[PDB]
């Protein structure tokens, strides 16, 4: 019905009448008696719904943080010993189905056995106390069913009761087993550091140890205040795992440092001159609570101050929404070095950083370098002098997340300057955590970043947005660059995606092409981050992204994503890529139905907009548009995908009727079976040994050829002609090579010795072959198997997965030669671009020179 909370420190249990190790419940109303100490705080912020009482027992605050988090209004009640209301003092018939739980540990994989309704019917019994589904796309845990749910609550914390705070995973396990520790790590209770400890951020040690780091005065010190009314419920559990995850890309983006935990602050250290102390901090006759982040006044001690600042100013975005002011900034300084510090807000040092980089009663340099950005590399620094920028609407190229990327010239060359339009200091510093950091031939580069304006300044696309190409000019996005731009557009993601962040907006309008030359290195790169945040480990939660250009999960809020919301994000790119304008166009003419639809009920590309087919790629979006994140590749798996010959090269793969089993087939577009017909336009379901007219093994190539029984005749399954005579036998898995010259075999191809280089299943029998002009030979396996090989070297690539067993192989005319091959699996007309055997060259050398390019920014 409805459920109450009783909420408050150690002194909940005596007072339910009408040691708490857990959130044990008893209901009668359905309470949900909290734990008072301060180990299992961290953990049951989750617990906390917006159909729920909360009681509070303060006894004779970071509770209502959360309170006032999962839900504005809620009926909070106070007794003793920002809804204040007393001070007194002192889908139905699933939940009886759901009661039942008869196992060992209550969790049941699918309802299905037991048992749009589902999924919200779930979802208002979650909103109860009858089971706990968390179905959240970071947790990766929406295939579990917690029923009984004083089962979870109980034994999740048992590993912090039973040095000072860490386990090792043995231990637990010496005491259905790999998704608990899954749990623990999910809900920030014990996490991974090395391949066998947890570290269990509660529980640690209460007391800091005596640290003598090396640099004691004032001016070698760099000292950062965050001064809270509060540390905000499992803060620092957050910011401990965010820490010690980034650290060994903090200083390079891989040093490993030395740590120290004492489950508020640590300390990280890199050598005597690189090293950083975050640490909670308690200033006496303040009832206030602060985190000081001490760093050395140097370089390479500037660097982790904004990485440090920049962490945990995200992690408040994300995940501590309220602090943003309850909590102010202030920054340690002293003119002499022997006198006591100083405190200036940085918003008004700020201020003062914009009018001139010093202060006066030093340098804000070494007072706070991440506002004047001193801490970013020195060759990405504005030289204002050398900018020639006007802010014009004629120079007006694109309008960004918070800016308006405006053309201009920076020394001498033709760039793009982002100008922030009203916005703060962390729009541009959250925009510049991909720009520096972050080099790869498919990511824009920054060549300049300036504070006195406030601007980013990146290099200019000299073709503009993939999405004017869509809209305007359509006749140029031939298959062959359309295939590049989602190819660099995936290996873009992929880079951000192993980096640590998730690039939330991904569209036509953020896609900016290069070049329009379809074997240029780099055709396509992806820009705007102005929404780009960490997606550490723990997902994201604020949800952003243009509507009709997201994953369905983030157009729900109230779910936590991952990194997946790129890869849908990514299967509508790549549907509009191949629909070129289509859902994007009669979407600008149908606002507010552009997100109705993406849900996910997206038409077939070719029904609606009449697009040439493509599969491999149609297959690709449909997989890529998965309603569970958990179905959709990773982006590392979505560039493999695309990463293939045969995927671009594989134009049609018509479907025949079940057992058909044609065996003959010729051309006339129109494609005859064998006496059967099909309509290549409409896919609408030995002919013309015979040759168009000798009848019969025939070709040539006006020297003709022949073949019957064992034996070669002029004037065996197939014969090719060409400079040497190829024929193979029925069942023979090696192809002879002759001479006409010489009528001398001139060598053996055996299809067995490829095959068997690849990692009865592979057949090998040759059952046809062809021969194309470009020195490169077709040879029909028993299997599913192509085997392309070339005719003066005698292996390009070995094609596969696309039927069980080739049977008739052959040269056709589409204004587009074609190499349409039928076999069984059912059988299957699979039509092949007669140019497959140079993509598999020429898009292998395409990685490889991107490759060298990645390695070369870096
Ligand atoms: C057609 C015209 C348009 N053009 C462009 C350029 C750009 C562009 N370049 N660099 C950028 C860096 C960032 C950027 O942030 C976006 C994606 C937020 C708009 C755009 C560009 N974006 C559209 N159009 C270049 C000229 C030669 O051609
Ligand atoms: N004298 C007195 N003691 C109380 C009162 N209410 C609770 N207590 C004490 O508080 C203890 C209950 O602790 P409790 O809040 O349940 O621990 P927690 O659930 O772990 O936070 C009991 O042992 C009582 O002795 C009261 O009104 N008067």
């Amino acid at each position: 019905r409805m459920k109450l909370m009783i909420v408050g420190n150690t002194g909940k249990t005596t007072l339910l009448q009408q040691a708490t190790v857990g959130i044990d419940v008893k209901d009668w109303l359905n309470v949900w008696d909290f734990a008072g100490r301060e180990e299992f705080y961290s953990t049951h912020p989750h617990f906390m719904t917006q159909r729920a009482l909360y009681l509070a027992v303060y006894d004779l605050k970071p509770w209502l943080f959360n309170i006032k988090a999962r839900a504005s209004s809620s009926p909070v009640i106070l007794v003793g010993t920002p809804a204040i209301r007393d001070y007194h003092f002192v889908e139905k018939i699933i939940l009886s189905e759901r009661k039942n739980v008869p196992i060992e540990f209550p969790v049941i994989d699918r309802k299905r056995l037991l048992q749009n309704e589902l999924p919200h019917a779930v979802h208002f019994l979650n909103e109860s106390g009858v089971l706990l589904h968390f179905q959240d796309p970071a947790l990766q845990l929406s295939d579990l069913y917690f029923v009984e749910p004083k089962w979870l609550c109980k034994i999740m914390a048992q590993i912090l009761t039973v040095p000072k705070g860490i386990i090792s995973r043995r231990d637990v396990e010496k005491f259905y087993m790999s998704q608990y520790f899954k749990l623990l790590e999910k809900f920030q209770i014990a996490l991974p550091i090395g391949e066998e400890y947890l570290l269990v951020p509660s529980s640690l040690s209460d007391h800091r140890p005596v640290i003598e780091l090396p640099h004691c005065e004032n001016s070698e010190i760099i000292i950062r205040l965050y001064e809270m009314p509060y540390f905000p419920m499992g803060f620092w559990s957050r910011l401990i795992n965010r820490l010690l995850e980034i650290s060994p890309y903090m200083l390079s983006g891989a040093l490993r440092p030395n740590r120290m935990y004492w489950r508020q602050g640590i300390y990280l250290n890199w050598s005597p001159e690189a090293y950083c102390l975050v640490g909670s901090e308690v200033l006496d006759n303040h009832p206030e609570s602060f985190l000081k982040i001490t760093v050395p006044s140097c370089r390479k001690g500037c660097i982790l101050l904004g990485q440090v600042v920049d962490h945990i100013d995200s992690l408040m975005e994300e995940w501590f929404p309220g602090l943003l002011t309850l909590l102010k900034k202030w920054a340690l300084y002293s003119f002499n070095d022997g006198e006591e510090h100083q405190k200036i807000l940085l918003d008004d040092l700020m201020k003062k950083a914009e009018e001139g980089d010093l202060l006066v009663n030093i340098p804000i340099s070494q007072i706070a370098p991440d506002l004047i950005l001193a801490d970013l590399p020195r060759n990405i620094m504005l030289n204002n002098d050398e900018l020639e920028f006007e802010q014009a609407p004629e120079f007006l190229l694109g309008d960004g997340s918070f800016g308006s990327v405006y053309r201009a010239a920076y020394e001498g060359e033709e760039v793009a300057v982002k100008i922030f339009n009203h916005t703060s200091l962390r729009l541009l510093r959250q925009e510049l955590v991909v720009l520096c950091h972050l080099h790869h031939p498919s990511l824009i580069s920054l060549l300049a970043a300036g504070i006195r304006p406030r601007m980013l300044v990146m290099e200019l696309a000299s073709k503009g947005s993939l999405d004017r190409l869509l809209q305007q000019d359509k006749a140029s996005l031939t298959r062959t660059l359309q295939h590049r731009i989602a190819l660099h557009v995936a290996d873009g993601l992929r880079y951000l995606h192993s980096a640590m962040i998730i690039y939330r907006d991904l569209k036509p309008h953020n896609v900016l092409l290069f070049t329009l030359y379809p074997n240029a290195a780099i055709i396509a790169k992806i820009a705007d981050y102005g929404i780009a945040q960490y997606c550490c480990r723990m997902g994201i939660k604020t949800s952003e992204g243009t509507p009709g250009f997201r994953a369905p999960e983030v157009a729900r809020g109230n779910v936590i994503y991952n990194q997946q919301a790129d890869v849908y994000s990514f299967g509508l790119l790549l549907y509009d890529i191949l629909t070129t304008g289509g859902r994007i166009v009669e979407g600008l003419k149908f606002p507010n139905e552009f997100d109705e639809l993406e849900q996910g009920k997206l038409p077939d590309p070719v029904k609606e907009y009449g697009c040439a087919p493509w599969p491999m790629v149609e297959k690709l979006i449909k997989q890529c548009l998965k309603e569970n994140p958990q179905e959709r590749p990773t982006s590392a798996q979505v560039f493999d995908i695309l990463n293939s010959a045969e995927l671009v090269c594989l134009t049609r793969r018509i479907l025949l009727p079940k057992n058909v089993i044609v065996e003959c087939m010729v051309a006339t577009a129109s494609i005859w079976l064998g006496l059967s017909f099909l309509d290549l336009n409409t896919e609408g379901y030995c002919l013309a040994c015979l040759y168009c007219l000798l009848v019969g093994c025939l070709s040539e190539s006006n020297v003709m050829w022949g073949g019957c029984g064992t034996k070669i005749f002029s004037f065996i399954i197939t014969v090719v002609v060409d400079t040497a005579l190829y024929i193979a036998k029925q069942n023979s898995p090696v192809v002879e090579v002759w001479d006409k010259k010489t009528e001398k075999l001139c060598g053996l191809i055996d299809c067995v010795h490829f095959l068997r280089e690849v990692m009865m299943s592979y057949s090998g029998r040759v059952k046809t072959l062809c021969l194309q002009k470009n020195t490169a030979l077709w040879i029909g396996t028993g299997g599913g198997h192509i085997l392309l090989l070339d005719l003066s070297t005698r292996l390009i690539r070995v094609i596969y997965n696309f039927c069980n067993s080739v049977r008739v192989m052959m040269t056709a005319q589409l204004l587009k030669n074609v190499m349409l091959v039928l076999g069984y699996n059912q059988s299957c007309l699979t039509v092949w671009d007669i140019n497959l055997p140079h993509e598999v060259q020429n898009l292998e050398k395409h990685i490889e020179v991107r490759k060298e390019l990645a390695e070369k920014m870096r």
